[PDB]
């Protein structure tokens, strides 16, 4: 699984009605998921634990010290199989390294489920799978993380 | 290098000293967050340059990633991102050890953002302000999240 986890001020997503916002947050992290055929649920614990536990806030006097669940704060977590573009060969992307959109959208809902498990199931936001989605994100810092667990 | 590529209907810097001021701004195109490693040589930062500006992330008529973002004369903010390199392998706080130290990140970047001016146009280059704090609004068109490690290149 591949992860990019920025930290937001907040994030307004919108999908097509000429636009409508189905989810909003506030200060906590924008995660763009993408995931592997190969992905297995220790892959998905992994990014999860990760996402939540990751000390990416100040606390005055101190950096990188809280996560968001010490400050609150919420997470949107949105599907990215972009993340697997190949763009090794030539300047078109193809994508067959990420996994085929039923069994991961499936895998995406269990994701999501054990996000709330973990934390809070208020905290947790999300988009529309597969669907077009216009994602204002305000950017904090900007503070961009990646993580891919096949180098775990 | 290490660049995280969002394609964006647009994007806005602003950068402290109400309290908040816009230095740049884009319409249409791509939001670089580039990560310069240590060992990092201008054949990376060439392969960077390259992808960003040939990849192929938008939509034409019944074709689908078909056109870059010289081909639609869009624009690019490119943003130096050392917590890209930030390693969360052993623990919950992230060790940044391996990004290029500032100084040299920072006349590194200063030649990315030439060689992209150079390759593509000055105008169409939109930059932040290195080792500052940034708030950047960016609108995610789709979103599409594209990641490139060039190590992982020979
Ligand atoms: N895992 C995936 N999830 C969602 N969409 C995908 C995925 N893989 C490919 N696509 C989309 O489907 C289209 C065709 O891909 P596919 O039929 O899998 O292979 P190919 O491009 O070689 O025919 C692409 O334009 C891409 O946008």
């Amino acid at each position: 699984m591949r992860v990019v986890i920025q930290r937001v001020k907040g994030a307004i997503l919108s999908v097509r009605k000429e636009l409508e916002i189905i989810s909003e947050i506030k200060n906590g992290l924008i995660c763009f998921l993408g995931i592997h055929k190969n992905d297995t649920w220790e892959d998905a614990l992994y990014i999860i634990r990760k996402c939540l536990n990751l000390r990416l806030w100040n606390n005055d006097n101190k950096t990188w010290d809280k996560n968001v669940k010490d400050l609150n704060y919420e997470l949107l977590i949105v599907s990215q199989f972009t993340l697997f573009g190949n763009t090794k060969k030539g300047n078109k992307p193809d994508f067959h390294l990420a996994k085929e959109p039923n069994e991961a959208l499936i895998f995406y809902n269990k994701i999501i489920d054990e996000f709330k498990k973990q934390y809070n199931d208020d905290k947790i936001k999300i988009g529309k799978f597969g669907n077009y989605m216009n994602i204002d994100v305000t950017n904090d810092g900007p503070v961009t993380i990646y993580i891919d667990t096949h180098d775990i």
